[PDB]
């Protein structure tokens, strides 16, 4: 890995890679002109004794007053310290890296007036695997989170290295840096932004994609377990509807299931009964989810590359303009859009689990266990799946419709983006456990169809679980199988089965 | 108006026209081949004594049993009668027409196996302005609504004509029809569909567009009232973010405000203070809303043209396949997506109203009235605006995450689309009243800037309200001005000001 | 009816009577002392040239300035006119009466400083059946609603009489009144209050009680239809839990079902299978609902008698104190508490309906119809019941957790009580339709148990529906039976069956 | 501590003690009769070869079949193992103890048929401070949680001791136990119950009480900081309303503030301006919260002592009856009721924080810092408070209105109680941080009133924070003060100030 960054061109695949593992990045040569021209425009401003809100002024009373250079540098440090008023648990290192890399990418577009050196410090922190402490709560949509992150560049706050908390000065030394002093506009350029919000929603995107991919394999498996039909996936149906999310989704089911399989060939007349909607309506429901997560990816993919601070410096014209790109509204809706998709992927999955337990519909023993008079089988695991799916209805309440006036009514409408994306992580754990249980149930039920095989990709799916979780013979401690199946899903065991070019970042 | 329908090609503008006023439609010649081939494929099935679920069978126990022709026609009538189990208030005629026209358009794509004659009956009901009674509630996403609608073709139920309820037989006679008898597959082809759901969400789309257009004019007016800046609308800002909803939105503000105006020219140094986010962040917030309503339009625009019944007939291959296009999931999410946009358009608008009341920020007398020691001015109208905006937070809870298993667990996952789109109408009345109050306040405040004028399009906006509502001199009954401003907005007084090609159906 | 009001002593039964039908009221003799002493304390204040916020001052700038008497009367009229800035549909006359009677009751406690004459005008409007126009929306918790109501006392606004809108002057003449002029403190005493909020929540209470009573009869009927057990209602179970709502609820089931019935006696060994939770858990679920509606009644019963305006006059000490009894917080929570109860009464009822449709559990034909291969029976009516129950989940989102700062941040936290209670009316229509459908289904299913009878009170329940809705023989238009059953429930057909002293206002 | 338990008599104070710290308990002598009579009734059943669902039968097919004794013991073990299908993070030891003690208390009422020995094993696990591993998720309202807990009695699963995970056999050895074998009915008696649900809601109760008590001190402090009035707390106001929550609340403010203080005495004419509702309406809002948490305590206080398993054994009559006390509905509503109270305590607190930042209302420097042109003071800490308060609106969506049919539709309506109470913990952290920030702000602002003191109890409140957090002189890292104030609140620093007999468990 050696990313050579052309600022404002990060793709969603690049973003998923960054979220997933360490990165080694360097600024492309072409980003230097604009970055340094932005600094020179700020320096010409101060050189000429001109005033510019957000560049060489103070705030509140002194908003149009040209604070002396002598203490315009101490203002930079006061902003960072006073703004780091975040609260709650620390962000994990992967999320701290994604935020750092997004701040670098926005600042490197050269519209923010910050020295190249300061951007290089964030890059060296990234390259050394030195991750500032960022608390989870605080932003209303990302001063607090970005200030905490910036504290390390001043030699304050603290940082994580090889899983341990180092002092900012040792942490900086790990990266081969020494405490920095900030210049005019650099405080606002590091503190104003939508990176924390975007990173949180991007994590939500990534999980929703992982869960989509897993649902198509789990769903394909359950279709087979209960001797369901392939007819509902026919392209002609989906083409007649015209929904693109749905067309692609059915195409995924077809790829994974194939025209037929040993199991399916074994049901002479498959047509005899209609499949219930948890199976038959998979392309329509999972299709709606696909569209939702695609609509959200497009907004989040652009946000990742956005110049989100304020005021902005347009050095080509000499203008410094105060706007509002820090308002993370589109990110908050993108996140509330993903909540719907994660919740519904989970709901459809719980209903497939419930059908598999029902002997009037499954064509399988009650609760998937032989000798059900004395064993309970999957009975309580289904209960667990219902618990998790239900939690997601309340969790899907939108955060994007709430706002409270802050900063004495000057900040009178805010996004609440951060709370929007963070709640997706928990929604994704909820749907992750539902899918885990479905995976186990479909595998158990196919197993009961003694000796028969499903398609080539679904068999790989059965084999990945069977490598860790044995067929359920008689009652035993059930927890540990669920745990093991959840962990497998979280590692991307089923992601690879989905065909290419379907999900935004894959 | 004489729409010559090429089935499956209705544009969103065509849909808005249909929702808005009466229509005169006829099938284009090119739609006859497929429509009649679909019937002939059904007739060949019955001719050859072959069985086909949903064509010549019964249900439940007889699902694979070839019910005798002799009573396969009485099954059509039993479906319609037993399925019309809707409840609540009657749909207004505009919505009944939109549903009728969508059913015609889907059936006319020729994949549903229904006689051309039956489609022509719906067209003659449309052309005569004869609107079946459809109750509001019942569908979980649209058997009930579509059955009630179809009752009139059998000479049952009732219909509205020139605002009066006529019996189905007189109503049919108004259209020059006589009670019809339905053939194999026609019951399911009229009853299975997503038209009620799509029509409800389309009404929601249309209102959200009307409110977007009104917010840009109201917002432009409030910017002027409080001597706000034009700087936040600069294209360079919005281009640096890259959000398309936001770019277009700022472009709309620029078009309406212009480079400057008499009022704005009168504030020598405008820059002195920063504008609060309710004004300055308008492109970012209203931009996020624009994207949301665009994402929703794309799904709803395709749904309008979708073949949504079941089973589907593919006469080119001779196949009749059972799928699930009746599952209105994508429509339910599209509607929950619009709820966010309507709510946030209202929230941003209430905050602009609150700023206008605040003498520390407005640069206008307290509560916009001269001699505020004895008059209360707009003080309680703001209260009313807060009431309405707040109602929208709860109203935006998603319906798309809920489902209940129906029909003995065969219909084990449903959309809840109908409840999703219907709640948007009330959300839109809530935001409509907020905007009305803002419009009044911005006009009142500009009025207090004695003799000065805003831009050419905003002045047209002031003049439309001033044609109905006088400047507020001293306290008087406040209700009636709000009423009059709401009605003006509902008639599209401000829609025309927005530039071309911005909103999906405009 | 001739209520002789002892102010602040209205019982919940008295409140239900007032909501239900016209009233003829008069002030008891004992309420004159305090009412007139309150006026005399205000008059002594003005007599002595003393200042008192809310009595003889102005507002805003003049808050501590003793506005001249000469125009302290014109201030009363300006408050009413400017405060009537309500919006939306008119309240129906029953709700207008409940509000009027609550305003009378609070003012008549003699702490508000308003003339006896003015209170008598509201009483004469009540006695003549002259109901001011009050718009639905506006209050954030009740200036707008109470101002609109008070407009008629000044000879402004409009009023309903014998179902027609009369001008305020004719309306006043119907009551034998002539336009009034208001004195110091009377504007605030009529406009400040929590009556609109309390009346709306009280309507919600009353409906939730009506639905509770109907659910116990419907539930008893469904127990019988599917040959369920009486064992779950045993007192010993409920006593061992200790929940009072649950004890009383089971006691209601026992009263209605009896020890046994002909139907139940016909199942030799009833014990063979366990009853599903929709039946067996009725005392626990309906019990939780009973407690919720009891907790809410206690807060609302006290609110009805509360002195809710501001400032308050304590004539015994000579003090006039500014407080905040107008904040309707407890009413907003009481209403969000009732939402839970109405929603869950509906949910449990939809699940009983779903069991009755399921031939594996009902011990009744599929979808309750004989010859189900060609008839659909209750299949779509269940669908309708699911629609309505689902709408209630979103509807139960609390309004009491939202607030927006109004009146330039002086009114910085409000209740949102009005939106809280109003949404209960729609929730109650939703659960009312669910119960209607259950009632029909239980009756249809018992009917299929040829010749057998249920207990004496449940048979009365079957007979009330059978007086309007015939047994379902073969498919027919289903709508009209639902309509007829809903109307019967709304008229209190089943209320009388419940035993005495169970529900708060009954 | 040596609790001598009289089963079914635990008070809410006793419950708070148990949640807070280790316990040493023993069964009172009087609980032996009923506990052993319950066992003897089960033993007589089996002795006589009689059948009894839930005592000596199997399930599913064998529900009325008298499974042989020889393997009716292996059925006990299969239930525990197969039922422990919980997921997510481990409960902390305090919550594991509260659940264990509630299971002991319900079983010890002697209606569940379980041997005394088995109850004594749970007591010895409690006395040794040996806490079974219980996963957080799984129950829909508490098989999973209670099974995981019971695994340790069989020598399976795992347990925590002195903060370390021990194997069940070592853990049992720590308590002086050896793996147990379960008898007829003991599996259901340990697994069926509402203890997990009740314990989770009780934790929520306890936190809401702690936050109530802290809000009254924080609120009293903020009243003083901004030179607010004591008039709104006058008893006469609250008595005239009649709301008990509100009366008690105002009585708490009076106790803490006193008739006056040095600070308050320093504002000659206090009356000059009205206090905003965040202060003046404290008794009405905090009063509504008090009532809510009292309504919830009463249901939860009874649930703690409830016999919640199934079937129940009534040895006095010889009857074993199947009911539904395991349905945790009342607990789910009690928890959704507490969500409203925690959210609104937070909202009112954020609005007091916002007033303190506003120089037009505070009578304190902008953002509570001297020399605000170059320092930001509390500006971003307020932002953090808004973030947390907003998160609570969505979090307050009710879980009690959701349900999904489990166990093949026999468990067709469930509570969702567990998700209801668990979300309160996070709501409480949100409001805990809001209050922390208010505490800091009120203290900072009082500090700016150079040399002056507030009342005797509020000064203790200032002194507890000042022992850990210094006055804010100039900008510095803000995070750490918030952290330190939150921790102080969580330790009950302010709880002791509230007067006696106000909150249910205090």
């Amino acid at each position: 890995t050696e990313l050579t960054l052309k600022p404002g061109t990060l793709t969603l695949a690049q973003l998923r890679a960054i979220h997933a593992a360490p990165v080694r990045l360097q600024l492309d040569a072409s980003a230097a002109p604009a970055i340094d021209a932005s600094v020179a425009c700020v320096e010409q401003i101060i050189a000429e004794d001109r005033t510019a809100y957000g560049i060489n002024t103070g705030f509140g009373l002194l908003a149009s007053t040209r604070i002396a250079s002598h203490d315009l540098e101490n203002l930079q440090r006061s902003l960072v310290l006073s703004h780091a008023a975040g609260i709650g648990a620390p962000l994990d290192d992967d999320l701290v890296r994604l935020i750092m890399v997004l701040k670098i990418n926005s600042l490197s577009r050269g519209f923010s007036g910050i020295r190249r050196k300061v951007i290089d410090a964030l890059i060296a922190l990234v390259n050394a695997e030195v991750y500032p402490h960022i608390p989870l709560k605080g932003s209303v949509g990302d001063l607090a989170p970005l200030a905490h992150m910036s504290l390390v560049l001043l030699g304050e706050g603290k940082a994580r290295y090889k899983g341990q908390w180092l002092s900012a000065t040792e942490a900086l030394a790990v990266a081969g840096l020494e405490p920095l002093t900030l210049a005019a506009k650099e405080g606002l350029a590091l503190l104003n932004g939508t990176q924390a919000s975007t990173a949180y929603a991007l994590r939500g995107l990534f999980y929703a994609e992982d869960l989509y991919a897993a649902a198509i394999a789990c769903g394909g498996l359950s279709v087979e377990a209960v001797l369901g039909s392939r007819s509902p996936f026919d392209a002609r149906i989906h083409e007649a509807r015209g929904q693109r999310g749905q067309i692609d989704t059915a195409a995924c089911f077809r790829d994974l299931l194939g025209d037929s399989s040993e199991v399916s060939l074994s049901h002479k007349n498959a047509d005899k009964v209609q499949d219930p909607y948890s199976l038959r309506c998979q392309p329509q429901v999972m299709g709606a989810c696909l569209t939702q997560l695609r609509q959200a990816a497009e907004v989040l993919g652009i946000e990742a590359n956005a110049v989100s601070d304020n005021p902005l410096v347009f050095a080509a014209e000499g203008d410094v303009i105060s706007g509002g790109n820090f308002h993370a509204e589109p990110v908050a809706m993108a996140a509330d859009n993903l909540a719907l998709a994660i919740a519904e992927i989970g709901s459809l999955s719980e209903r497939r689990i419930s059908l598999m337990m029902d002997k009037h519909m499954s064509q399988l023993p009650p609760f998937l266990v032989e000798n059900g008079g004395v064993n309970s089988g999957f009975m309580i695991a289904q209960v667990t799946a219902a618990a998790l799916a239900s939690e997601n209805k309340a969790l899907s309440h939108p955060h994007s419709v709430d706002s409270l006036p802050t900063s004495a009514n000057q900040e009178d409408h805010v996004s609440m983006a951060p709370a929007a994306g963070k709640r997706l992580w928990e929604m994704a754990e909820n749907t992750r456990g539902v899918l885990a249980i479905e995976w186990l149930g479909a595998c158990q039920g196919l197993d009961l169809r003694k000796g028969l095989k499903t398609s080539a990709k679904l068999e790989k799916a059965r084999q990945a679980l069977r490598s860790e979780v044995a067929h359920y013979d008689r009652d035993r401690f059930f927890a540990p199988d669920i745990e093991k199946a959840v962990e497998l899903l979280a590692k991307g065991s089923l992601t690879g089965l989905l065909p290419a070019g379907v999900l935004p970042s894959l």
